[PDB]
């Protein structure tokens, strides 16, 4: 009943390899909760499910051979998107464990909390694949949710909006005709292909072509945030006009994390940031679609000047690369290429990123994950966290922003910059260490 190809830009071999992971953790007053709690996201899962059949599908990827990467498109597996039960409470993380230590990275073990690993690693192109997967966790005095979605089939943004469906679909909420046309949207046309077009410099960024590390979440109060702008805003440009709270906080990690890295890399090191944007708003697209829908802005410097120059002018750098004619180019240029390329072996949006000294950071500070309640009589989640997989050096996310304005980084350093950051002074003013 369904045979859905992958946005063209989701058939990149690196997204095909990569499941999004995220966990939303609720207090539990009594335990007698849990069944009801279950019975509950299954209802949904259902609901969901019988409105949009693809949600519970799987992606298969057809026509590979030597010189084709094949062509990917999601087909039927089971009825529902599969769920996992884990009951963690027979040593695995409690609610006051969490709260006590900030409900840190190390606490949300991929292992422990995701019903699969975010990384290929492992088992298991005849394993299932599934678009959606689920896993409830039972911890002490509380309750994990962990969303699991197939990269190449959706970024954040797409998940979220399938998570927010589902919470709707879980307190028995009818779809709005924009949400069913947004879920519906044609994947195929959703980025139109260019009608006359070579590839040039535009794609380099995108076309090509490991040391002791770790992973911690640091944390940024809204009136450090706020300082941090304003300190952009009061040393802009000015060819900008304006820069954002994101803008600011991308910056300043750019020249606190170059600034440390001065310690072992020559003043005239190439540097580059790459920094995800949500293409749904440029390309005229619903924010509701669920796709891949997703660029990246590249940025090169040097390690020095980076960290030695104002604020303002590194956060300028950033909000000038998200002119939308250019966003909107670029991004149906990569479309168009690969729309046209049999083996997309050399094309990946961190293409051009060396470990050492780039940074490639992912905001998901706009999606919407600490509102959704599920039916499940908790109230809103206590916190939303990433979990722990790999140290993977330079990757970097922001979690979906605290509805008191609270941003936390989820950063991967190697050990000599992750512990000189952590002593920086400058750093520490802003940044609170959670690990
Ligand atoms: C690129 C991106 C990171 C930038 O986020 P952002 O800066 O918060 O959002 P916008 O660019 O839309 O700007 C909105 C902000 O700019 C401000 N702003 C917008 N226009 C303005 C103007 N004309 N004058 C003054 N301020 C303005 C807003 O007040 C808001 O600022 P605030 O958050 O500090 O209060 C974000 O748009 C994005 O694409 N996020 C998703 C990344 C992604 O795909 N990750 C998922 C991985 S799968
Ligand atoms: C191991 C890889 C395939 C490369 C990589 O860095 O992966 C990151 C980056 C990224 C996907 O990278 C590629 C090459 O497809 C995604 C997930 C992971 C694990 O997170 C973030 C985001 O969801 C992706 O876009 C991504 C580029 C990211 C950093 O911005
Ligand atoms: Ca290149
Ligand atoms: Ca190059």
């Amino acid at each position: 009943s369904f045979d859905i190809e992958l946005d063209i830009i989701g058939q990149q071999p690196p997204l095909l390899s990569i499941y999004t992971q995220i966990s939303l953790v609720y207090p539990v007053s009594d335990p007698s909760q849990y069944p009801t709690i279950v019975s509950t996201l299954e209802e949904g899962l259902k609901r969901l499910s019988q409105t949009f059949p693809w949600v519970a599908g799987q992606v298969k990827t057809e026509g590979i051979s030597e010189g084709n990467t094949g062509t990917s498109k999601i087909i039927p597996y089971e009825e529902t998107p599969r769920l996992v039960v884990k009951d963690l409470r027979d040593s695995a993380p409690t609610i006051e464990g969490l709260r006590k230590a900030g409900f840190p990275l190390e606490m949300f073990d991929e292992n422990v909390v995701a019903p699969r690993k975010t990384l290929a690693i492992g088992p298991g192109p005849n394993d299932p694949k599934p678009v959606l997967l689920l896993q409830l966790n039972f911890i002490k005095g509380g309750l994990i949710l962990t969303v699991n979605g197939q990269h190449g089939a959706m970024d954040m943004t797409g998940q979220d909006a399938i998570i927010r469906l589902l919470s709707k679909a879980c307190r028995n909420e009818s779809f709005t005709e924009e949400e069913i046309s947004a879920m519906n949207l044609d994947r195929k046309t959703v980025v139109p292909l260019l009608e006359n077009y070579k590839v040039g410099p535009e794609l380099d960024h995108q076309i090509a072509k490991p040391a002791k590390a770790t992973w911690a979440f640091f944390s940024f109060t809204p009136k450090a945030l706020s300082e941090l702008k304003d300190a952009a805003t009061k040393t802009l440009d000015a060819s900008s006009k304006f820069v954002s709270t994101d803008d600011a906080l991308s910056a300043f990690i750019w020249q606190s994390t170059s600034r440390v890295r001065l310690a072992r890399l020559d003043a005239s090191t190439p540097t580059e940031f790459c920094r995800a944007v949500d293409m749904r708003g440029p390309m005229g697209v619903s924010s509701t679609y669920p796709g891949l829908l997703q660029n990246m802005t590249y940025h090169d410097s040097t390690v020095a000047e980076i960290a030695n120059e104002p604020l303002g002018a590194t956060a300028s750098r950033l909000r000038s690369e998200l002119n939308s004619d250019r966003l909107r180019r670029r991004t149906q240029a990569l479309a168009t290429y690969m729309h046209g390329l049999p083996d997309k072996s050399s094309v990946s949006l961190t293409a051009d990123a060396n470990p050492s000294s780039s940074i490639m950071l992912s905001s998901w500070a706009k999606v919407g994950c600490w509102e959704y309640d599920f039916g499940f009589g908790l109230g809103k989640p206590e916190s939303v966290r990433r979990p722990r997989f790999e140290p993977f050096e330079s990757l970097m996310y922001f979690m979906p922003k605290k509805p008191d304005g609270e941003f936390t980084a989820s950063i991967s350093l190697r050990d000599e910059d992750m512990e000189r950051l952590k002593a920086d002074e400058e750093w520490t003013k802003y940044a609170k260490y959670i690990g």
